[PDB]
């Protein structure tokens, strides 16, 4: 699992809390804000699903009384639970080759401490999570859906985890890779019957009509920097969704 590695844990705390790049808001951040302008439900409980080091999570907690943050990497769930608990933690980026240089993250500095005991981390498999989650308000699944074995069975849980009136939303590249998803369980980007298939008309397929998309859907970019000089620049696309 990459996500169990150094090398990923710097590159995605600084994507989670570090500075920006090319301008570019942060983007579990910005995700986050957009959700949040469409919520018309109730605030009780938040989950996010592959949360990773945890910046969407803690955003959340600003507003939501519960906020349940799940990954599948304990390398990833025990930084974001360091960080709900000690307010700060140090990690290492890389410059050139082996040459490092250490940073902290800091909730207080982005007004994120005052409600992170809102938030609790754990270990679990988005595509079977235990049968004791309950339900949501409202459910984030960020750079996710194009990660997953098996984004079916992903999906046939959300209807019954979220709660009538809440909101769904899923952001991704759509960056599909047999290393993450094996072709056979693509829910899109391949032709069928002759025809496009997108990965947006199989979220469409699996969700809907018990969710509805709230259309049109928004491209939201995003810096990953893997050293001093290499960056992966992107533009997700999110996709929000009301329970009927
Ligand atoms: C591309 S990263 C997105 C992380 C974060 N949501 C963001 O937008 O920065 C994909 C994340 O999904 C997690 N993940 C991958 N497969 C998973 C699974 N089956 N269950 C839960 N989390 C998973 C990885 O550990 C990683 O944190």
């Amino acid at each position: 699992n990459p996500y169990e590695t150094d090398e990923l844990l710097g590159q995605y705390l600084d994507f989670h809390y570090g500075p920006g790049h090319f301008d570019v808001p942060n983007y579990p951040k910005a995700c986050i804000e957009q959700a949040l302008a469409h919520h018309t439900g109730t605030t009780g409980r938040a989950l996010d699903l592959g949360c990773a080091v945890g910046r969407s999570s803690f955003e959340l907690a600003r507003r939501f009384d519960e906020v349940i943050g799940i990954d599948l990497s304990r390398r990833f769930i025990d930084s974001a639970t360091r960080l709900a608990e000690q307010g700060q933690l140090q990690y290492q980026v890389t410059l050139e080759g082996e040459l490092i240089e250490r940073r902290t993250a800091d909730l207080a500095a982005l007004e994120l401490s005052n409600t992170a005991g809102r938030t609790r981390f754990q270990v679990g498999d988005a595509c079977a999570l235990d049968d004791t989650l309950g339900r949501f308000d409202l459910i984030f699944a960020g750079n996710l859906i194009d990660r997953l074995p098996d984004p079916a069975a992903f999906l046939a849980q959300l209807p019954a985890l979220v709660r009538p009136g809440g909101l769904l939303m899923i952001t991704s590249p759509y960056t599909l890779l047999p290393e993450f998803t094996p072709r056979e369980r693509w829910i899109g980007g391949f032709e069928r019957n002759g025809q496009p298939v997108r990965m947006l008309d199989g979220l469409r397929h699996h969700l809907e009509p018990d969710f509805v998309l709230l259309e049109p859907t928004r491209d939201i970019p995003f810096v990953i920097r893997e050293t001093t000089r290499k960056y992966q620049h992107t533009v997700a696309e999110a996709s929000l969704w009301r329970r009927a």
